[PDB]
């Protein structure tokens, strides 16, 4: 009977017919869901001359008060002669149109309609309410209808708890060579993950029975499968069921029509999706149909895609319904920044944990992990995955089939198809299930069909263990509520349109209007500017700091935003250059004024000066400094609060308020943006760029002796003269028997890493929080700020990508376990030989020590460690004693997508007692004739290749091809080194060849 008026919103949808609406899915408390219709309009803001003008009158309007419109075109003087900004004054409406309608001169128009909803109505898209019945009249049941939402919507209320509805999938489509085309090749599988709104999880998979025999699928009926002749027989309870490719496709018409509130994929829309619907509409007549919750308008399944250079396309569905198709592979591209979007890479890094030993040998070791063996409930996240995952990875390499598993809340004993190196500890990552599909298909029976089914529930189920990993449904939520959007359009939606909302929301608290009257030239702040390390290998111990919010922090300082640009002066020769100088700095003094030195935008000029007016607060900055203080407030919320219910709504909002301050940068450089101003961008860059080398400078060079710090370089502000004492010798709290010096020894964007002459890390970190202090206080200034993250033991590095240290935090002390940080690598288990290994540890060990000597050049440990590789080298190919176990690779056997291997196993398998069969992971060196000398040019390698079985003897009339592994090894231990010609030279001498290195 009576409708529970105690709602929270969870998604906003239009219809787009000519009678069009828009629509709001809530749910009650009791776990109800009301949708409420609401009238659509288009806004429009009008100055009151306007307004007053309008041919038929607007059929409603808002007063919204007096406010500045101003120019924000940029334009670079030559001279001082620069005009004020123009700015006029006038009464502003919010004009309300059912039909679309062109104003004249009608301005803000770049902002979204739908904002204009929630802020007119003061309404949160995430909140909840208690709604005036009064003005909701029903139309269907669970359907309402609202004339006036900002009354009906007037009594908001705290935020209570909701169950959810989700249904997570994947589908697996047969395919022999090509990709799979839906004219000829049939769907196999699909896989469904049905979570309801009690908790209660459902896993069904329907497999098809048109490829199996009718033999096969009797078998899975006596095995304990159902076998289906019609939509009408599906018993959702069956986690295995078998019918014709008809039924199957017509039981997902079924299940995507229904509103769940989340239908989630990885890859769903461009593929699993696309799928279903067109093999759908090829088998039998039939569409997907979508319904607006009224029944009002209905719509096929239609996938649409979205554009966006800097790049990327994404693939979105139209359902008009209420339900959120949500692409998880879009998502995590958009959201992070990863060397693989594959989903067994996403899912290794997601889901790993530390497992004891309790077992060995046959061919089974056995772990188990809980509280005990890593972090607090990283072995119940594991576990989650493990009841629906079939292959775990062992220590980074070793894939191997689970045999048998037991679960429990807080750990998980596990038994797996692995060889056996058994310390007490190792790492279990997870992940897909691994295989050749394409095989699978080839050799299809039913022990493959069930195969695939429990590989394909599994790839679906990842879905929903990645969507709490993630936290998708806060950070939905966050996004709503801090974009002013519906949830289904903050993911969707690019980041130069979520920033409107809440930019339209200051510029109507700041009676503030921009308006960019011109087109805008073209040319953006490309620069391409990537940052090389002093050198690579570190004997001594490695200092973090970071700047805090660098960027953010400048534009704050700065003043930088379009509209407090004064203007930009420009000179062509030094004579103009120093003239607008001296006159700069009488029209434009700071501290009211900041003068910053850009890359200039033409080539004939030889100086650009921006020039910024802080009196006022800008737009941009404002935008900024709100976005750090509501921050601000919910990283205290977040340690605040203890239901990890709520931990995870305020870690949300905290990340949704880094994310959307951290786009500004790019925005004031994106030409396509309402935060465009090429000079705030270039500005911005050039003021960060200035901040980096004004620590660097202080602290390269700096010693501590007795109780002071000596910084090298006086602690000027340097943009302008300040009131601070730049005293450079400055009183520590640290002991007076301290006696150390301190090294720039790398620095980009927002980052500085300083070496310290010392190994200890205990005194590293003391010293370090010091200098933070010291920073913080005497060598900065106003808003900007530094961390200390922490101590790098054994830095190698090639760049901020490719490094390799060990990881003691601010935390840390001097005996706790590091943190192994590897970073953008391809290698290990066979991919490089022992041989190469243990070389590449001695010649890394013989090099630190070289450096803890100090007396080198950069070319006295270059040549003397190349002397070392040519002796050790020659050595070993006239010796020749190290076996040839030192030399060999792995590689495991499968079919193609890879082309000469297939012809490597096959020309083992047809000349050999045994087989390598197609799962098999089998052995292989570089082998040659004995006859061969020391060679510098190369061939296709491939061809000394050579499979090493049980039987295999080395030739008395061959030799282990020593080149190649070689080659290899010099290539590694050259990128190590700092002298770049001297390496060149040995490498085109004893190879023939120009070396590789990592840039
Ligand atoms: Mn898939
Ligand atoms: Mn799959
Ligand atoms: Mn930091
Ligand atoms: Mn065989």
């Amino acid at each position: 009977g009576a409708m529970d008026p105690d709602v929270r919103c969870i998604n906003w949808f239009e219809s787009h017919g000519e009678n069009r609406f828009l629509y709001l899915k809530s749910r009650c408390r009791n776990g109800e869901t009301v949708f409420i219709r609401f009238p659509h309009y288009f806004y429009y803001v009008v100055t009151d001359e306007i307004y007053q003008s309008l041919s038929p009158p607007p059929f409603n309007a808002r007063p919204l008060g007096k406010m500045r419109t101003i120019d924000i075109d940029e334009t670079i003087s030559y001279n001082l002669d620069i005009k004020d900004r123009k700015c006029s004054v006038a009464d502003m409406w919010l004009i309300e149109e059912p039909k679309k309608r062109s104003i004249q001169n009608a301005t803000m128009d770049e902002f979204l309609n739908i904002s204009w909803f929630y802020i007119s109505n003061g309404i949160s898209p995430d909140g909840c309410y208690s709604l005036d019945e009064q003005y909701l009249t029903k139309i269907n049941n669970g359907c309402y209808h609202c004339d006036d939402p900002r009354n009906c919507f007037a009594k908001k209320i705290p935020r209570f708890d909701i169950p959810r509805s989700y249904l997570f999938l994947d589908i697996e489509c047969h395919f022999d060579k090509k990709f799979p085309s839906v004219f000829i090749n049939p769907i196999s599988h699909t896989s469904y993950c049905y979570i309801d709104l009690s908790g209660k999880r459902l896993l069904f998979t329907l497999i098809n029975e048109e490829m199996l025999t009718e033999q096969e699928i009797q078998e899975a009926v006596d095995r304990g499968c159902l076998r289906i002749q019609s939509l009408m027989e599906m018993d959702y309870e069956r986690e295995l069921v078998l019918c014709s490719e008809i039924v199957l496709l017509r039981i997902a018409k079924q299940l995507l029509e229904l509103t769940f509130d989340y239908v989630v994929t990885f890859n769903g829309h461009n593929f699993d999706l696309r799928y279903i619907t067109n093999r759908l509409e090829l088998l039998t007549g039939e569409k997907i149909i979508f319904r607006s919750p009224d029944k009002k308008e209905a719509v096929h399944l239609c996938i649409y895609e979205r554009n966006q250079s800097s790049a990327n396309t994404t693939f979105h569905v139209n359902n008009n319904n209420g339900t959120i198709f949500f692409d998880l592979y879009s998502f995590i591209q958009k959201s992070e920044k990863l060397d693989s979007y594959k989903l067994d890479s996403i899912s290794k890094n997601a889901f790993s944990c530390m497992g004891k030993v309790l077992n060995r040998g046959v061919r089974e070791m056995t772990f188990i992990g809980d509280d005990t063996t890593d972090a607090k409930g990283k072995a119940a996240a594991f576990a989650k995955v493990l009841t629906t995952g079939n292959y775990v990875t062992v220590d980074e390499d070793i894939i191997c089939k689970v045999i048998r598993k037991d679960i429990w809340e807080n750990g998980f004993k596990v038994v797996l198809l692995c060889p056996t190196l058994p310390n007490d500890t190792y790492k279990l990552s997870f992940g897909k299930d691994d295989v050749d599909l394409a095989q699978m298909y080839k050799d299809y029976n039913l022990n493959i069909a069930l195969d695939m089914a429990r590989y394909c529930i599994h790839d679906a189920c990842l879905c929903q263990y990645l969507w709490e990993y993630y936290g998708v449904e806060t950070k939905t939520d966050a996004g709503a509520s801090t974009y002013v959007l519906p949830q289904s359009m903050v993911f969707e939606y690019r980041a130069s349109t979520v920033i409107k909302g809440p930019l339209l929301k200051l510029l109507l608290e700041t009676k503030t209007i921009l308006v960019r009257s011109e087109t805008k030239q073209k040319f953006p702040y490309e620069g391409g500017k990537v940052f090389a390390p002093k050198q690579k290998m570190f004997s001594n111990n490695v200092l973090i700091f970071d700047y805090n919010s660098l960027y953010p922090n400048v534009c704050i300082f700065g003043n930088l935003s379009p509209e407090t640009l004064v203007g930009v002066v420009v000179s062509t020769n030094r004579l103009e250059e120093e003239i607008n100088n001296q006159l700069l700095l009488q029209k434009y003094p700071p501290p009211r004024y900041i003068t910053v030195h850009c890359e200039p935008r033409l080539p004939n000029l030889i100086s650009e000066i921006a020039i910024f007016d802080r009196s006022i607060e800008g737009t941009i900055p404002r935008l900024l400094r709100t976005f750090l203080a509501e921050r601000a407030r919910y990283k205290k919320m977040l340690k605040q609060a203890t239901s990890s219910t709520e931990k995870a709504i305020y870690d949300s909002m905290q990340y949704t308020y880094k994310i959307v301050a951290n786009s500004v940068y790019g925005l004031m450089g994106f030409r396509n943006s309402a935060l465009y101003s090429y000079a705030s961008a270039k500005s911005c860059t050039s003021i960060g760029r200035r901040m980096i080398l004004y620590l660097e400078s202080v602290l390269n060079g700096a010693e501590l002796s007795n109780g002071m710090l000596r910084f090298a370089n006086p602690l000027s502000n340097p943009f302008y003269m300040d009131d601070r004492d730049i005293n450079p010798i400055v009183k520590t709290s640290l002991p007076i028997d301290y006696r150390f010096r301190f090294r720039s020894v790398y620095g980009d964007t927002d980052s500085v890493f300083t070496e310290i002459d010392s190994q200890d890390v205990d005194k590293s970190i003391e010293i370090a929080k010091e200098l933070e202090r010291l920073i913080n206080n005497r060598v900065l200034f106003n808003n900007f700020k530094i961390e200390f993250e922490a101590v790098y033991k054994n830095l190698i590095m090639q760049s901020k990508k490719k490094y390799t240290t060990m990881k003691y935090s601010a935390s840390s002390n001097s005996k706790s376990v590091p943190e192994r940080i590897n970073k953008g690598t391809s290698e290990t288990r066979r991919d490089v030989s022992k041989f190469h290994k243990n070389m590449i540890k001695t010649y890394k060990t013989r090099l630190s020590e070289m450096l803890s000597e100090g007396r080198m050049n950069s070319n006295q440990v270059c040549i003397d460690i190349l002397r070392s590789l040519e002796t050790d080298l020659r050595s070993e190919f006239d010796s020749r004693s190290s076996p040839l176990e030192l030399f060999m690779l792995s590689r495991m056997h499968h079919s193609n997508y890879d082309n000469p291997n297939m012809y490597l196993v096959t020309e083992y398998n047809k000349n050999n007692p045994e087989t390598i069969e197609l799962g098999e992971r089998y052995y292989f060196a570089y082998i040659c004739p004995a006859n061969v000398p020391w060679t510098k040019k190369l061939v296709n390698i491939k061809t000394y290749e050579t499979i090493i079985d049980r039987s295999f003897k080395l030739g008395s009339d061959q030799r282990i091809f020593y080149e190649v592994y070689f080659k290899r090894l010099t290539s590694e231990i050259v990128n190590l080194l700092d002298n770049k010609v001297l390496c060149i030279s040995f490498f085109e001498r004893m190879f023939g060849s120009k070396p590789t290195f990592y840039e």
